[PDB]
């Protein structure tokens, strides 16, 4: 017999659409059973309900678009902590990480880079808890891309990344994937798809830094670009890239990637063809504002990243005055303080709050294309992704970055956080005995 | 300024000595400043105690001497698993696994096969948190050992665990380790202390099922294992053997072993030879216990007769032991947040302990399974590592207390609370590491 | 805070592109040309800020060479063996050698075309050692049995060295020479240079000019590599250099989408045409060719003796007749850092047939479009351009041979830098101990 | 694991770089650092090295001096692989010169015949007279100290 909840809200945000005052939301099993007014609750709910919860506010569980998997020992500073840590360590980091998000009402993630794949597997064997995990495995990147570790020598790195020499020790199952021409493509983008990813990232243009590669000159070339999105698109997964100079922004688009990230020198053009062919704009404005929070850096480095910095800015603000579709990402790790992405889309971006949650909720699957369930709103048939929290965010986007003021949190119509509730959800049990 | 805390005992069990009443305990940062009786607090204490805490049992923190980090996907139910199981996977389930340790009062474990090392950064950076893990590293096996895979071609095993042909993916950093000859085994024994391992595991007999190797024939040549014990000792580690029939004991022994485990085949030699070279035993009972409750289902009649013959050995085995006076530590060869607590339990009902000497082999003996990688820890003294836990009820009345984690209410490491009333899932003052 | 400001009076400035100016002054703000001009006019700001000033009778813009080779190779192995062989330890000191005595000629941009260019920069970048600005291909990317090739050693050991397949310890993908073979593998060729800091591409497009193991009359390469190269290239705003001497070679190399060519043995009359309408820079490396002539088939077979006399004069008329058609050319010399790289510019003049005018030119307003877009505003003595700048004793222009005495080079300025000059050590202005 | 390794990056980098075994393309056994565990392995280091023109061989024989991966107090390689390696330099002319710490480390140099000892930070009473009788040399480098 089916498990129903009934949940009473003060305040009700379905994200995609107005929000509804007292309402009332059940929960049958997995799935949405009803949403509406109080008033209107089918009477058979009524009857058959295990439990019946009041908050003042509720919402779809948040997606954070753009999280890495990393997990990385503190030691070294740049991506070479992603070659040199065990990833044991980073699985046993990742847990905490998922915990923690789950607790912050954040009940999807992409992950961009890393290890969600593998660590999904506790998720969904129950060791652990988390997000629903859509994970690209590695990040694709063409040697001397922004993918490569460029302070290694380079037999290291592809050894380490390579999709050439198979060999013992995990083997094409690390945070970024090195290849070039076609034919490597093929086998890279294979490779994620064979650790269960449900989303392939490449690396289209140069980094932030601008140290080693250049953010505005595009990378791959627009046969491999090609090639990746074919491959993806065989199995039902579509492709995100990162893109900055608008020379990667318009190879990725050319090839068919429906998903781009940063877009740090979108304009009136990239506008356009992203919202003609359906191109999901995440603009992950948390990495620009840490280094401008940073203040430098050479003299002429840091003019450079506040030029970019400053483009971005524009990129994000006329991609949301041209109605191209936004879904929200931080590019942090797990646990990391995704709520400021909210934030920044409000008061960086000139979204409405409104309009931001529907970014990080109705919005949001679309980043993973049809590898995405019914969920992100609070809909009939939708997937039962839902949090409750104590204060109204459309007056101050601000109150998801208290984690107590995420009160309750549902994913797959199960209890992750809530009064009485311990720390791995209802009914949990130790499943080491 | 120092940290300073006091706890009020009604009991108070310190692990070697007679329990005491009405007793007082005070930590001083990561130390124990003072235990006695609470009348006599040293003064300077009651003035600067930041808080006190009252309980009805207090003692040391517990330990495990025979876990295994693996985190193993549950799809190969043998070996295969550990080779083919990704160790992020591994890694995330063993953070459950830490977590519910500490829970149940497990302040410290010795990791005997796995990813002990890796994942001790995660809790000494607090990611997570844990006990004291002390790891082996890889298990050291010699080939068609009982850490080889026998269900896969041997290049495949040997690619993954040999220490020849370094590459690309961790090489060197797996559950097991195999090594054939002297020249080899150095470099097994150096890739474990690589990691950070504090002790050195090898196999030094067969596995208790008799399918592929025979627990009754030794492992290693006495040769590889002299190396093994002087290439651990040169580093301050000892050696721990799994041994099982008496050829496998006496050449692990003749070695320089410091810890056997399981010792299945123990018997009166055995045991004056372990007491005269301070060698620890750790049964490790529980796993003997599983399969007996599994009934030698799905086994051959004569593999489990086997079997059954090997328990009840093992059983006199552990019992002589304690009768003779070995120095005992508690082991259940276990996945981390296993059922730790079911060993203390067989400690006194097969073993013939008493719940006293129960607790000291699971807390004061317990880090003579290290050796001098052992701090002062295990016992409730002065100048002692603040590894402590609080308790509902008397152990000494009930030994199977331990397995309702509810009665554990207050659990310490290194002076930290990690369990206490109004203390959330990460421990006092936690704060999320990635922000 | 304050800008650094250095005026420099000059008898007679060369700007690099444009009519010497007589009485002149240059004045250097930090790393750029503030102002040049006739000494009158002056900006009066200039003249209040000066930190100091210098009184010189000739001023130009620093020399380039636009084909160098950061090889630093042992002297024990007489053909590529040595690049193989050589422990790049040993190169790099030797390197280090070699860049300062090209600063103390005057030289402030190198374009090293295979060697460890990229390596040894980051010795100069960091102020440890001193030499040019060094534009460097990382290694010269040849076919197997290409010119890169190091034919009298065994296949397995060449491609084990410098192939990009097999990814291992030890420095893989870094060395002075890469060999690929394919479509597929030449894109990771190119990157792995680009890897490295690599500045420009460079390609064997043809055999080498000795007609021993491979032929210079023939292309090497597919067309279908060189595209993609071009292609690999461009995308991080890199040109790519083509070593070529047959015409086959260098009509395959200017297809392709090629940029620079070197030697350009076979030139002629459509050649010289092509490179005008499509931008294509003409660097002769004459040295290389003089200095076989000067041995004067000094144990070769008759015949062997005579193939390179035919090619040598092929190649003069070559240059003479691209000289002749206005085909845009810069000075490469084909040399290890520190070499004879002033002969060029005598060769320039005297077997060309430029005026030493025209010389000066090509070693230095011409120079950077060797590197294509990663060249700066450099290689004139113009405001808003690169503080390279060099003084001279003497007046070039009357005697082009002047630059084959580095005590005539007086000055020399590299960012706005003296690195050279009187009262500077040889480490240049304010240098210190980087080991300290 | 011992001082010379570079304990941040996984083994199989650190030994594909710098062990004695798989010989391959790319300058293989001449880089600043040599990794070699057994009598058979640390034979080939030593020649290694002369091979290159060595005129001395350097051995770790006690952990670093930060106690943070190896341990300074505690003795590195075992016996038998420094007598070789002394016996292995010896026969070219070459004395081997041995970083040490601890006297564990200290002792096991001298028992084996190195003739030079850096660091000997815990040299005592019956370490001076052993040198002095062996003809050992003292080097203190008490700059990194200081």
């Amino acid at each position: 017999e089916a498990k129903v909840t009934i949940i009473y809200a003060g305040l009700l945000i379905p994200g995609d659409g107005e929000p509804l005052r007292n309402a009332a939301l059940v929960i049958s099993d997995k799935i949405i059973a009803f949403v509406g007014s109080e008033a209107d609750i089918p009477k058979k709910y009524l009857r058959s309900t295990q439990s019946t919860h009041r908050v003042p506010v509720l919402m779809p569980g948040l997606w954070d678009c753009h999280m890495h998997f990393g997990g990385d020992d503190d030691y070294y500073n740049d991506y070479t902590s992603g070659l040199a840590t065990h990833p044991a360590s980073s699985g046993a980091r990742l847990a905490r990480g998922c915990w923690e998000a789950l607790q912050n009402g954040y009940t999807s993630y992409r992950d961009l880079a890393g290890y969600g794949c593998e660590v999904a597997k506790a998720i969904n064997d129950g060791t652990i808890v988390g997000p629903n995990v859509y994970s690209s495995g590695a990040a694709l990147s063409q040697t001397a891309g922004h993918g490569d570790i460029f302070a290694l020598p380079a037999g290291e790195v592809l050894g380490s990344y390579g999709v050439m020499n198979p060999r013992p020790g995990y083997w094409g199952a690390g945070p970024l994937c090195i290849a070039d021409g076609v034919e490597e493509v093929r086998r890279a983008v294979r490779l994620q798809i064979r650790r269960g990813a449900k989303v392939i990232k490449v690396m289209a243009s140069g980094g932030v830094m601008s140290r080693d590669d250049n953010p505005n000159f595009a990378q791959f070339s627009p046969e491999e670009l090609k090639v990746i999105v074919e491959e993806a698109a065989r199995q039902n997964r579509i492709v995100s890239a990162h893109v900055h100079g608008k020379a990667g922004i318009m190879a990725a688009i050319k090839a068919g990637c429906k998903s781009l990230e940063h877009v740090s020198y979108a304009d009136e053009e990239v506008w356009e063809l992203m919202k003609e062919k359906g191109i999901l704009y995440v603009a992950t404005r948390s990495v620009i504002e840490i280094f401008l929070a940073s203040n430098g850096l050479v003299k002429e480095s840091w003019a450079k990243l506040q030029a970019l910095a400053d483009s971005h800015l524009k990129a994000y603000q006329g991609a949301i005055k041209a109605g191209v579709t936004i879904a929200l990402g931080t590019d942090t790790a797990p646990g990391g303080p995704t709520a400021l992405e909210l934030q920044f889309a409000v008061e960086r971006g000139g979204m409405t709050p409104l309009e931001a949650i529907k970014a990080a909720t109705a919005n949001a699957p679309l980043s993973v294309g049809p590898q995405a369930p019914l969920t992100g709103q609070l809909r009939e048939g939708y997937e039962a992704d839902v949090i409750a929290l104590e204060e109204n965010p459309l007056e101050d986007i601000k109150v998801f970055q208290e984690p107590k003021a995420v009160t309750h949190v549902w994913k797959g119509g199960k209890l992750f956080k809530g009064p009485g509730i311990g720390p791995w959800g209802e009914d949990a049990r130790n499943p080491f005995l």
